[PDB]
């Protein structure tokens, strides 16, 4: 099955998931000089005051922090979006080394990691139906650089010990994803896809310009996770990023001059 190795990594995904070579794949390189300012874009509205986290899961490719998405809490709207999109989960993609790990790049620069807050369009009723639609998802993407620690990340870091291996989950309540957001909501946006199989073309990407800083110690703990299950040869969960894909017939819009 797919993964991030020599024999099952991103260059192989197209055999099981032919949309890998589709017209709106992600990630992409954001060429900052080509991305045009769009003064019609609205400020992004991130309303996370009532977010209810449930659980954290090692799914064998990343860890997901999952939310209660059964009520109208934790919503993204405005920006490029029509309507309201509900937070279901966040996860990260990260490197074996500080010099790589992000999926989007900015003028070819790779950050150490990238946070994806995944939201589904409420008009489609749930996540499963939303991923069948070209406007089903909105992913807020946030870069991570290594420097100062992010205090609001530490609760996540500390639970990772308990989900080392594929299939492990742990209760994870009362986590506030507002502590993972930079000051500015200035963003780039374009139409794309999930960055993991099934690579569905449902996503309005909203990539924040301003990175967050995390410490070396915090990212080191991400790199202690395992892609394997308990009782299997250890393969560290590192370099779970898809590289940049062809832009094809797309424009990247900037919310800011
Ligand atoms: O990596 C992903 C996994 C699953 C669902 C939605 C979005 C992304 S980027
Ligand atoms: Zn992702």
């Amino acid at each position: 099955h797919w993964g991030y190795g020599k024999h099952n990594g991103p260059e192989h995904w197209h055999k099981d998931f032919p949309i890998a070579k589709g017209e709106r794949q992600s990630p992409v390189d954001i060429d900052t000089h080509t991305a045009k300012y769009d003064p019609s874009l609205k400020p992004l509205s991130v309303s996370y005051d009532q977010a209810t986290s449930l659980r954290i899961l090692n799914n064998g490719h990343a860890f997901n922090v999952e939310f209660d998405d059964s009520q109208d809490k934790a919503v993204l709207k405005g920006g490029p979006l029509d309507g309201t999109y509900r937070l279901i989960q966040f996860h990260f993609h990260w490197g074996s080394l500080d010099g790589q790990g992000s999926e989007h790049t900015v003028d070819k620069k790779k950050y150490a990691a990238e946070l994806h807050l995944v939201h589904w369009n409420t008009k489609y009723g749930d996540f499963g139906k939303a991923v069948q639609q070209p406007d089903g998802l909105a992913v807020l993407g946030i870069f991570l650089k290594v420097g100062s620690a992010k205090p609001g990340l530490q609760k996540v870091v500390d639970v990772l010990d308990s989900i080392k291996t594929k299939g492990k989950s742990a209760d994870f309540t009362n986590f506030d994803p507002r502590g993972l957001l930079p000051e500015s909501l200035d963003y780039w946006t374009y139409p794309g896809s999930l960055t993991t199989p099934p690579l569905l073309e449902c996503v309005t990407w909203i990539v924040l310009k301003e990175p967050i800083s995390v410490s070396s110690e915090q990212v080191l703990k991400f790199r202690k996770l395992n892609f394997n299950g308990e009782g299997e040869p250890e393969e560290l969960m590192v370099d779970n990023w898809r590289p940049a894909q062809p832009l094809k017939n797309r424009q990247i819009k900037a919310s800011f001059k």
